[PDB]
């Protein structure tokens, strides 16, 4: 039997997946696995389309907020009866977020959180607040030839993508989701102020590039052309392989409010397709799911890309205890908030991306964009 896993794992993590899958096939004659990478957004939409069309991979792996849409569309299986209740108590609850009273996902790590990264070639002591961040960022933005072309940037990040400006929203005021976990809270001063804060970094302080997608920020940091970066724990392994001597820190506190930007903390994990071609495909998928969440595989990731296992006993390993990032990483997660997973969050992300793209393109003022983010999110939820 040949089964499939579709995932959104970055280079360093999918290298580890390949090693784990090679061992799985060696230990399970009769089962082979086809893995397919899709970027996070395309993974969600392509899994939804394939599974609604009656097909799709046996296993799908991605961020925990895909639980809401996948579960409400009936395209993934509840895992409680598959794995048993005693299974889930062995993991950090952040790795198995509950939705509608059931477990639809089990993650192999905990984190998925954004932070400040800094290149120790340039910075030894990271900024602790936004005023320091801007002052240092200006000193670290340099045009060697005085030709208007910037050679090194003070700060880079994928600031068009809503995940990357989400931490600032609660530091400027209200969270972007109300307490009920389903009502958008986007027509707020906090979102307007977040929009304006990043516009100021780009256009007034001029410490971030005018165009900076994920790969551009990634390359600039690897190439010693960005002193500071905002990125997630999924990126640690690839900067280590690229021989960047980096430190990590909280995204700096907003000076005007005294509040730490709050990263979303959660997991990326496995779900089982409601569609299974046969009993043999299902049994093989369950075997693979148990293997890829087993402590030997979690510690392989912990060893090679430096992330925190979801299994609680696995955290007693020397691999975890001796990782110099994990203590500061815990201090970063301490001011985070849990990733919401209800389907309403999907409407929030999609509305935020549409509106901030228009702001950054210069056609919509920040206040109007926050107002229309709320209206559009509510309409998408109604639909
Ligand atoms: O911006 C809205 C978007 O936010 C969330 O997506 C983030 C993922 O949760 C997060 O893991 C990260 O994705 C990275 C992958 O984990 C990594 O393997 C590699 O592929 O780089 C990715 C970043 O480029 O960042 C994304 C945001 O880009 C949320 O889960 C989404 O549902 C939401 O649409
Ligand atoms: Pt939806
Ligand atoms: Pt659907
Ligand atoms: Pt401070
Ligand atoms: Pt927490
Ligand atoms: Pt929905």
């Amino acid at each position: 039997v040949r089964i499939q896993i579709w995932h959104q794992m970055i280079y360093g993590h999918r290298q580890v997946l390949a090693e784990a899958l090679e061992k799985f096939e060696k230990e399970n004659p009769g089962i082979t696995v086809q893995a397919t990478y899709r970027e996070t957004e395309e993974l969600r939409s392509s899994f939804q389309s394939a599974a609604m069309g009656g097909s799709g991979p046996e296993l799908v792996y991605g961020p925990s907020d895909q639980v809401g849409p996948f579960a409400t569309m009936g395209i993934v299986r509840p895992l409680d009866e598959v794995l048993g209740s005693d299974y889930f108590q062995n993991f950090d609850p952040l790795a198995a977020p509950v939705y509608d009273g059931k477990h639809y996902m089990i993650g192999d790590a905990v984190g998925n959180h954004l932070m400040l990264l800094y290149n120790k070639k340039f910075i030894t002591t990271p900024p602790k607040n936004s005023q320091e961040l801007i002052e240092l960022g200006k000193k670290m933005t340099v045009d060697t030839n005085g030709d208007g072309k910037i050679d090194r940037w003070g700060l880079v990040f994928n600031y068009t993508e809503p995940f990357f400006f989400a931490p600032f929203i609660p530091a400027f005021g209200e969270a972007f989701l109300k307490a009920d976990g389903v009502t958008p809270n986007l027509n707020t001063t906090a979102l307007k102020d977040t929009f304006q804060f990043i516009l100021k970094l780009r256009d007034q302080d001029k410490i971030i590039p005018k165009e900076c997608d994920y790969e551009t920020a990634n390359a600039l940091f690897k190439e010693n052309k960005a002193a500071m970066l905002i990125n997630g724990d999924w990126s640690w392994g690839d900067y280590q392989q690229a021989k960047v001597d980096f430190g990590i820190a909280r995204i700096p506190m907003i000076s005007e409010t005294g509040k730490w930007p709050s990263p979303l903390v959660g997991t990326k994990g496995y779900s089982l397709n409601a569609n299974m071609k046969s009993e043999a495909h299902y049994e093989a998928a369950v075997k693979l799911l148990k293997y890829l969440t087993s402590t030997p595989v979690q510690l392989l990731f912990a060893e090679k890309v430096g992330v925190l296992p979801s299994n609680l006993q696995a955290r007693e390993s020397d691999i975890v205890k001796n990782n110099p990032l994990l203590k500061i990483s815990a201090d970063i997660m301490e001011v985070g908030t849990p990733m919401p997973v209800t389907p309403e969050v999907r409407a929030v992300w999609d509305s935020l991306r549409i509106q901030y793209q228009k702001v950054l393109a210069g056609s919509l003022q920040p206040q109007a964009a926050a107002e229309q983010a709320q209206i559009t999110a509510e309409q998408q939820i109604r639909d």
